[PDB]
């Protein structure tokens, strides 16, 4: 929201009182409250009409700052409020001298400047790291439309950068523009977003949480260019600056305080395929599909039903199409007898076609504007109602609803839609409209995660979920909305991906080839390979079924080639699962988190870390060109074995089975013995490699069990020419393979035998240690 | 401007219209026409009641294709219009198909798909770069306010870049940004610019002028992430996609269509310093001024005085204040005497205290309001009036006031202010005032340009003008405003500097340490630094003196050395000045401009080459660490000597003397023997001196002029071990340093002698020759 | 109330939409309910982002078809309602063909055509009597004023005249005039009456009462100059198609109604 009119000047109508200069301190308890006037009130003829600002510093979490800035108390401040984990024991520091005030929690502090220059700075251990100068926080009266808001601006540095704010499809870093933090259906290709969060950090190793639930308007280095201002419309503002000082390290802070990403179960990792959108379902055609998958060799682990399930303009009623399903919970049977989970697709909407929405609008549980009617529209379905999910029996009306899908045999749910929720409403709990917009993706979300976990069980647990707000990357899996088939689509998608990694959610789906009927098939290849590089992968077309079949042989190798690798790749993979789930690390890391003190990565929008390990640079053109950039080290080809070396950009060419996916040095990765699907005993035929060890170093590898517990570790020690192995805990009939290691003068403690990738080690013993030339 | 709500539905209030099918195409003479009907008009039912498109193909120059699409012809569309060189035989090539109507002028081609889908595709050589997408330009009519808009939307590709827009303050990559093309008074730190124009060029090599001079409303990537979106107020929109294919063959036409900068003169190369803004001059004050710095043997060129040589509120009225200044002309004589140039303060606003008022509102040289009383306010003068200068005579009044000044000894003008023209007024010629908002800024200094042209002659005319529009790149040098004294002010300084050079501007002048009074020493001298290594270098304070001698000795010693090295290096500089002239390649060059296929280059903004073969990194901070990225080759510090190799960032600390200033491989250099003044006898004297030169290499140097022609070139060309130089032209007792090189095999027509940087050559007969070792 | 800005426009500001396609047919007991798209859902892709009306007829009383046409069956719609003699026991025929859905109570039917061509036809023993062409029912969203309402248009043949609408004082005949059923102190000598109703019959032996108490609006042959439209401000309309097939008959029926 503009405030200022350049620098001179301010936006006509607008009155701003800032806090100016502190008249009081006082410690209460574990808070520091600051008294702060408009102008110089050091005598007391000044000391009266005029307003004052209360300003109280809190601690909610080691090395979090909550900043409370208030004009008027009195205010009603209805909910939803946000689902922050708040402490109230955090041991924390208060210093009042006469040249500051001080509230510090770990190794971050606010300061407060006393006297004539006021300040408010944030520091780690005492070193500035970003604050608010004076003049740039306070309240706004808007004379031209008789609101009133609060503000603040933070200061970035020379060369500080921005991220996060939700999945959002803008350029990643996020300087330059304007966000508003506002739940919409807009596609995957504007300014608009699904998932918004006000939160965002920068490449200085602070976040930002601004906390409130309603739209909160960032001018992010677009109306100060050297400021990230922030505004909502309201008597109080509260922020919290949190502490890193890495990228991972904030994270791990924003989710420990706002949630924890749930660890997905192993079979969610799989491919995911559907009926596709407008095409037509019934037992067998999808049969049909299901077997051309299992006759041209292509594993195949969830497969999903899409709004056909249920009647044109009844969704989302949860009654079964009868003509063309005229037997649901046999079909599903027989489909999950194959070994497939079973997905269906609902939303929070309900078509006034359905019978039950007479039955819906008699007992109360649809949402009502103010005089008591109905709330409707005629967008997406006619006479279009919303559940009311704040009136308590109308939950346990959906609820029963998902009960007896799971009871049918259904596995998990599509939670699509929840954006397009309107203001001028009465909700049935009376809470605030404007906050309701943003938190109802929240309770739709929580209300079916919570159906699963009371029946599945929690390790089962698992969605497709189109929108989201704080606190909702407790319920994965974000999936990143609807795409056009080209090569600009599918990179705005890669940063929506890496923004909601950048913004808690540690887990992200999305479709192959997009959604738009037609794809060329060099698109929907290329497209392939970067879908199952991704945490959660899905095949989903509109007017036709997403097989490879549709385009050639060629995309049917291409399926077939990835989909294999990534079931090789589970027992690293699923380990940094488990990372996500306890530090909310995202399996899908932008360049900037993983290497946050190199200065080449902080614009790389077009690569990503795919845990801890390996770099992944999809391939946006047809003839295979694709230029990346590799931090230092000596990088190893995941299976062309050829090195690279980095802290340089690179360029290449790659055919339809190929992409750059790069191994740091240093690095010992478990491969597992299937490749047909995701979910299986990886400590068992365990295929360990490891790459470029050099002298001095140690490469560790956690071998997970299916609840993302470590149940083995192997270490891979060199001093001089010998590298020495030690293995703890479960596992059998294991591999260690020297990548690119022809000949070793001597092995202690095991046998060896020649790989096109280098020598294959097998243990009798454990010293297993080896010795180079 | 938002159009569109997401991608699926529109602004609220507005009704678009697009051209989706071609109706006929009608080559007349050198141009296509286009006829496009926004629904089918197939059959002859339909072919009424539509509104139907029009648009128009042409060609100003080679390698620039016109796009005129227009709604109703029958608007009143008034002047003013951008002064673009337009030819009318420009050699082009008319295709009309039954498939493709297409448009070429060069390798650049418009071609517009007939039949069901329509497309409008820029080619070069067959191969699309942009293009509009259907549904993606049109008419809007703004049912809300009765406001109609044309607009386009051109693509972006993957990795695609946009620079422009002007000199702006905002982040370098304009993409995710708003811009609207509309001079504001706005300083240095914010959204807004004092020099607006509506071109961008992008990382692919062609650049776009939105032919409008109202305000252009801009969405960068930030309606439509992948397409750069414009919009106007107006029954039409013109545009021009201008081919490269590299970023300096797109600025070559770009100027070559609007205008080539002038060549400034080498004086004006020089160290300038001013009386500052709120001193108390008078002669005996300047002058001991000028001599503290003479009297310190800091070389100082150009001596500007600043508001205050008129009366305070009668701002601009021409007259000297008679009590600070008796005999301006003694004054201003003595001051040249001591080898100086003056520049005086100017603006295009009157004061309503001044004599002069009365006697301009009687002969009407003032701006009116419609019911002919004088537009007047309160802000920058009391009651201050506009000189409306589309009146002829109004115009003359102030040229021959011009004139007077020149007379007395001035050499040239601070063109200050020209941004905030209001548009509740009736001009004298009866113009747009839409249009003359930003336009006005054109005619001040074209007018002004044209009294120094008239007067002291073309080859020596030179401004600091603070504001532009398209076409006053011809009337050098523009000026960076109002800064605060700190690094981030600093570093967004440099983006603005960076930004003028991609719209087309080729010098840019700044003020060391800024404006405000208080800067720490350490700032000053940082940028100190800066000013120095940029096209055009001034010293100038608020309430304070800018001397450096208030700080430290060390900040003398910075400045001296600085304007030393800069005097020294004009060799090269001015060579590099006319490469602005020819080919509009601004001095300051982002590193993208330079190295346009390293994608390491993209969002570099804190570094930049200055002419052809020397990367600058200014230091922004107080202990020194500044880190750089260097393209490909071993790169040399100019007077460190050292080297580094490239494609690879580097991390440094540096002292207040010194900075990144390094010089690229295969270069030869001509550095001159006067570090007292930028204007010298350049080719007599000359020190060159040659830097890594590889085996097949060849290193050219040309030696200018002072009308910026080549006097001398000297040439060194490598094959084996045998370096071959050859020299064609005027020069006189010149050298040749071979730097890193200490010992050589042998030479042939030259003698030698060891110098710390590296050997040092002198010809004899120049069938000179070098054998290395 | 102007709907139509002659024969090519609409009012400005006014936005229409019509049922011009049977999506579905279906018999609920002794009532049919055709649900129609206000364009062509035919294919899957365009079964979304629409709205659809909801028609139901039904028969409360022996040779009266009643039509509920509605748009968001979510609005309030308090009463009091008019003191109407309703059966739930009729005897009547439904049926649903390929070509037709129909609804007949005695000799009065209701039809509606499938496919491109929408009609609404009412029929005495199979003769058409009236009906409604498509584009000439529907919701009216009045953007002006931020009111909506639902309108009807019956068709006139070739010298068939109207007559009743209450004790009015105008030309007998009502053909040409606009009727507002609102009552009001207006002496006798004017448009205004004492004594409004929304029932008017023909003589083509048939009459409409328009099942709404508020104020509606009747353009008598005064907008399209062959129909009598009808129009309320309501997320629905219902009226009742009443046979005769003379005068009396019709008034025998109508008083027996209501
Ligand atoms: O059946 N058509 O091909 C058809 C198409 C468009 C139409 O548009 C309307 O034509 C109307 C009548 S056509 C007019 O011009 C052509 C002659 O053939 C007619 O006899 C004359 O009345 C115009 O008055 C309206 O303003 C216009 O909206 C009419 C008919
Ligand atoms: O391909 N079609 O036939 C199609 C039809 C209507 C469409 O309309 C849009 O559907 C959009 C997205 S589709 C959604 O539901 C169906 C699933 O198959 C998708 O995966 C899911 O995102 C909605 O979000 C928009 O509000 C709505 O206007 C889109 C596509």
């Amino acid at each position: 929201m503009k405030i200022s009119d350049g620098n001179w000047l301010i936006q006509p109508g607008l009155n701003l009182i800032h806090p100016l200069q502190v008249f009081e301190v006082e410690q209460q308890d574990n808070e520091m409250v600051v008294y702060a006037a408009p102008r110089d009130v050091r005598e007391r003829t000044w000391q009266l009409d005029t307003p004052l600002f209360t300003l109280r510093f809190f601690s909610p979490q080691e090395g979090i700052v909550g900043v409370r800035i208030e004009h008027f108390q009195g205010a009603l401040n209805n909910g939803p409020h946000y689902p922050l984990n708040i402490l109230q024991d955090v041991k924390v520091t208060i210093e009042n001298t006469e040249r500051y005030a001080e509230f510090k929690s770990g190794n971050l502090s606010a300061r407060v400047s006393k006297g004539e220059f006021w300040s408010l700075d944030f520091l780690r251990n005492g070193e500035r790291i970003t604050g608010s100068q004076v003049k740039n926080n306070g309240y706004v009266q808007d004379t031209n439309n008789q609101r009133n808001y609060m503000f603040e601006r933070l200061d970035l540095g020379v060369g500080e950068t921005v991220y996060g704010l939700g999945e959002r499809f803008t350029a990643l870093v996020r300087n330059g523009q304007t966000v508003e933090t506002w739940n919409r259906d807009g596609g995957t290709s504007t300014e608009q977003a699904y998932k918004n969060i006000p939160f965002y950090m920068t490449n200085r190793g602070y976040g930002v949480l601004v906390n409130h639930p309603q739209c909160v308007s960032f001018e992010v280095g677009s109306e100060k260019v050297s400021k990230v201002q922030f505004s909502v419309e309201s008597e109080y503002l509260e922020y919290f600056v949190i502490d890193g000082p890495t990228p991972k390290a904030v994270l791990d802070r924003y989710t420990r305080f706002t949630g924890r990403p749930a660890l997905p179960p192993a079979w969610s990792f799989g491919l995911w395929l559907t009926t596709s959108f407008t095409t037509n379902y019934d037992e067998a055609t999808v049969n049909s599909f299901i077997d051309g998958m299992a006759e041209r060799n292509l594993p195949l682990h969830v497969f999903h039903f899409d709004c056909f399930w249920m009647k044109a303009f009844q969704w989302c009623d949860f009654e079964w199409d009868p003509l063309t399903f005229p037997d649901p919970e046999g079909m599903i049977r027989r489909l999950k007898a194959k070994g497939l989970k079973i997905c269906v697709w609902i939303n929070p909407y309900i078509g006034q076609k359905s019978p039950v929405f007479k039955e819906l609008q008699e007992k109360g549980y649809l949402l009502k504007r103010p005089d008591g009617s109905l709330w409707q529209w005629d967008k997406w379905q006619p006479g279009l109602a919303i559940y009311d999910f704040t009136n308590p029996d109308a939950c346990k009306w959906y609820a029963d609803k998902l009960k007896g899908l799971v009871a049918m045999g259904v596995d998990c749910f599509k939670t699509d839609f929840g954006e397009r929720i309107p203001t001028d409403v009465q909700w049935f709990d009376g809470s605030d409209p404007q906050k309701m917009h943003n938190h109802y993706a929240y309770i739709y979300n929580e209300l079916v995660w919570n159906v699963l976990k009371d029946t599945v069980g929690e390790e089962e647990a698992v969605l497709f979920a189109r929108s989201a707000s704080v606190g909702a990357q407790k319920f994965p899996v974000h999936w990143g909305g609807d795409c056009y088939a080209n090569y600009e689509s599918m990179a705005e998608s890669l940063r929506g991906g890496l923004s909601i990694g950048l913004s808690g959610f540690g887990f992200w789906s999305h479709d192959i080839g997009g959604f738009e009927n037609t794809a060329p098939a060099h698109v929907y290849k290329r497209w392939c390979a970067f879908g199952l590089l991704s945490s959660h992968s899905r095949l989903h077309g509109s007017k036709s079924y997403r097989v490879p079949w549709a385009y050639d042989d060629e995309s049917c190798d291409v399926v077939r080639f990835f989909t294999q690798l990534k079931c090789r790749m589970m027992p690293y993979l699923y380990r940094e699962a488990a990372r996500a789930n306890a530090r909310g690390t995202p399996m899908m890391r932008a360049m900037m988190m993983e290497f946050p003190d190199d200065p080449a990565c902080d614009y790389l929008d077009r690569q990503y870390m795919l845990g801890d390990n390996v770099m992944v640079a999809p391939v946006f053109t047809e003839a295979g060109d694709v230029q990346f950039y590799l931090p230092e080290g000596r990088w190893t080809h995941l299976w062309h074995n050829d090195e690279l070396d980095g802290s340089r950009w690179h360029k290449q060419q790659h055919g339809f089975l190929s992409l750059p996916v790069y191994v740091r040095d240093n690095t010992l990765l478990a491969l597992g013995n299937n490749d047909q699907r995701p979910d299986y005993v990886w400590h068992e035929g365990t295929a360990f490699h490891l790459f470029n060890l050099q002298d001095g170093h140690e490469a560790v590898c956690e071998v997970p069990a299916a609840d993302g517990s470590v149940i083995f570790t192997l270490k891979a020690a060199r001093t001089g020419n010998t590298i020495t192995v030690t293995g703890a805990g479960e596992a059998k009939n294991w591999t260690l393979c020297l990548r690119n290691v022809v000949k070793v003068n001597g092995l202690q403690d095991g046998s060896q035998a020649e790989s096109e990738q280098g020598l294959v080690v097998k243990p009798q013993g454990n010293a297993l240690t080896i010795t180079l030339h």
